[PDB]
């Protein structure tokens, strides 16, 4: 099955997921000079004060911190969005080296990692229904650069030893995702897709302009995770990113000039 190796990586995905060659695939390169400032774009409204984290899971492709999405506890609204999108999980994509790891790029620049806070449109009732809709998901993407530590990331880093291998999960309650945000909520936005199979074209992407900084030790700990299950040959979970895809008939909009 699909992964990030030479034999099952992004160049192979189209054989099982033909939408890989579709009209609104993600990620993309954000060419900052050609992105269009849209003065009609509203500020983002990130309402995470009542978030209920539940668990952290290694799914063989990344690790997901999962939330209770059975009520409007942690929601995203405003920006380019109509209606209310509920936080279901966040995860990261990262590199084997500090010079790569992000999925989106900015003027071809790669960051060390990229955080995705995944939200689904509550008019569709559940996540499974939402991914079948062109406006089903909103993913808030945040770049990570290596520099100073992100204190709000440390609780995540410290639990990774308990979910080293595929299929492992751990309780992960009372985590506050507000501690993962940068200061500014300035963003770019464009219509796209899931960046992993099934590659569904259901995502309004909202990518923050300001990266967060994490420490070398924090990202090193991501790199100690495994793609494999316990007792299978060890393969480090690194370079779990899809490269930039053609923009095709899309214009990236900016909330700022
Ligand atoms: N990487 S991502 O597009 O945020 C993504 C991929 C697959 C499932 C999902 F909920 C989110
Ligand atoms: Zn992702």
């Amino acid at each position: 099955h699909w992964g990030y190796g030479k034999h099952n990586g992004p160049e192979h995905w189209h054989k099982d997921f033909p939408i890989a060659k579709g009209e609104r695939q993600s990620p993309v390169d954000i060419d900052t000079h050609t992105a269009k400032y849209d003065p009609s774009l509203k500020p983002l409204s990130v309402s995470y004060d009542q978030a209920t984290s539940l668990r952290i899971l290694n799914n063989g492709h990344a690790f997901n911190v999962e939330f209770d999405d059975s009520q409007d506890k942690a929601v995203l609204k405003g920006g380019p969005l109509d209606g209310t999108y509920r936080l279901i999980q966040f995860h990261f994509h990262w590199g084997s080296l500090d010079g790569q790891g992000s999925e989106h790029t900015v003027d071809k620049k790669k960051y060390a990692a990229e955080l995705h806070l995944v939200h689904w449109n509550t008019k569709y009732g559940d996540f499974g229904k939402a991914v079948q809709q062109p406006d089903g998901l909103a993913v808030l993407g945040i770049f990570l650069k290596v520099g100073s530590a992100k204190p709000g990331l440390q609780k995540v880093v410290d639990v990774l030893d308990s979910i080293k291998t595929k299929g492992k999960s751990a309780d992960f309650t009372n985590f506050d995702p507000r501690g993962l945000l940068p200061e500014s909520l300035d963003y770019w936005t464009y219509p796209g897709s899931l960046t992993t199979p099934p590659l569904l074209e259901c995502v309004t992407w909202i990518v923050l302009k300001e990266p967060i900084s994490v420490s070398s030790e924090q990202v090193l700990k991501f790199r100690k995770l495994n793609f494999n299950g316990e007792g299978e040959p060890e393969e480090l979970m690194v370079d779990n990113w899809r490269p930039a895809q053609p923009l095709k008939n899309r214009q990236i909009k900016a909330s700022f000039k």
